[PDB]
């Protein structure tokens, strides 16, 4: 009776789902989510324009299919406002929801920076299939877009913006695309492929003041630069969402803490997906997702596993530069020597035994990803 109660519609709660359905059809299962729990590869919002596809053409299935697939009780628009471990129930307002077990897969939020001016709050953000229509909407007949940020996030999005005709400003005070991810040969590449189709990057100021300006908007740099633009991407980067976690006094770092088996530092309260640091590990992409899905729903059922991380590369959706980035394992590191020429370079990081245990691949040397992932390290030992 008392039921498996999951937190998140995304791809981290759908794939746990499905994954534990296989092992058990009978216990109670409910799903709770701020948005309208459809079904969408959210990887799949920076390729809209390149793909021909709006919020729509993006979902694979709306919310009450899902639950009769699952043979669960689905509530969206429904926001969770706190979880009490003592009593093994959460908090929706004034209404509480007893569980068997507590499955966090809630991701991460947008990180924001400060802005002043009469439209300051004119920013959009586009981290759930929600945000995207609602950018898509605003987006229609409009053309100068001005994007904060210059991570993977961003790169994706303003290649993808321009090839639906869009004018792109970047602006973030990192001194390269991708800091902390890719060589900086690697980002410069990188940067050259999205200036060849127009972008314009600002690298070092930040968005001082946003103004309504005519029909439009002026993007008031910090340096003194004044930008024109119909709309305001932000796109900075990704925090995982840890603060009600915190407040319940489960252990959290950067994500929630769980060890290899997905157990946070309470009984009966799991977490997975970019809300988990898994082993100090919080990665905020789809295969290592996976992973934790398949070993939790053992778990769930009465099988307990634990994830042990393979190799796990990053495709970066750059079609003006393509990019795979596979950094090495955490406490492991070696020499870094840039091969290749112009805009296809590979870069490859070889520890003291003479071994790949890392990689950035751009332009054409991405064809080489399959071999050298043969060389490649585990993400865990
Ligand atoms: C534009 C972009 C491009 C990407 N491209 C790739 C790619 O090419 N390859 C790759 O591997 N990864 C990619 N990623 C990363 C990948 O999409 C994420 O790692 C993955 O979607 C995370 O899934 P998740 O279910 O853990 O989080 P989310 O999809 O963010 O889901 C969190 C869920 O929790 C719900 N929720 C949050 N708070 C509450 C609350 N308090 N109450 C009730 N419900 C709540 C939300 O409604 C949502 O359903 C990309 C990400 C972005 C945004
Ligand atoms: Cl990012
Ligand atoms: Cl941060």
């Amino acid at each position: 009776r008392a039921p498996l109660v999951i937190i998140g519609t995304g791809l981290a709660g759908y794939n746990l789902a499905r994954e534990w359905r296989k092992l058990d059809g009978e216990t109670p299962l409910l799903m709770i989510t701020a948005d309208d729990g459809r079904s969408y590869s959210k990887p799949m919002l920076s390729t809209g324009f390149s793909k021909n596809k709006d919020a729509d053409g993006l979902a694979m299935a709306e919310p009450g299919a899902m639950a009769e697939q699952l043979n669960a009780r689905i509530l969206t628009h429904t926001r969770v406002t706190g979880i009490d471990p003592g009593h093994q129930r959460i908090w929706i307002g004034e209404e509480e929801v007893r569980y068997r077990d507590l499955v966090l897969a809630w991701g991460a939020e947008p990180i924001r920076v400060p802005v002043e001016g009469d439209a300051q709050d004119a920013l959009y953000p586009i981290n759930d299939l929600e945000d995207y229509a609602r950018f898509r909407q605003a987006a229609a007949g409009k053309r100068r877009v001005l994007l904060l940020g210059a991570g993977l996030i961003g790169c994706e999005f303003a290649n993808d913006l321009s090839s639906g005709g869009y004018q792109l400003d970047v602006v973030a005070p990192c001194e390269q695309v991708m800091p902390g991810l890719l060589h900086p040969a690697a980002a410069k590449a990188v940067q050259a492929g999205l200036e060849g189709l127009g972008v314009r990057f600002h690298l070092g100021p930040v968005l001082a003041s946003l103004k309504k300006a005519g029909e439009g908007l002026e993007a008031h740099l910090s340096d003194g630069e004044v930008i024109p633009c119909d709309l305001v991407v932000s796109a900075v980067g990704l925090r995982p969402r840890t603060e009600l976690a915190f407040a319940a006094g489960l252990a959290v770092n950067r994500g929630i803490v769980v060890d290899r088996s997905l157990r946070t530092s309470h009984a009966n309260i799991y977490a997975l997906g970019d809300c988990a640091e898994v082993d100090g590990l919080n990665l905020l992409y789809v295969m290592p997702l996976m992973a934790c899905a398949r070993a939790l729903a053992q778990t769930l059922a009465g099988n307990p596993s634990q994830v042990a991380y393979g190799p796990m590369p990053v495709t970066v959706k750059t079609p003006a530069c393509p990019l795979v980035v596979s950094p090495p394992p955490r406490g492991m590191d070696g020499q870094w020597l840039v091969e290749g020429s112009g805009t296809d370079l590979k870069v490859l990081c070889r520890d003291t035994a003479g071994r790949v245990i890392g990689y950035a691949l751009t332009g054409a040397a991405v064809n080489e990803k399959l071999a050298l992932n043969k060389e490649l390290p585990g993400l865990m030992a």
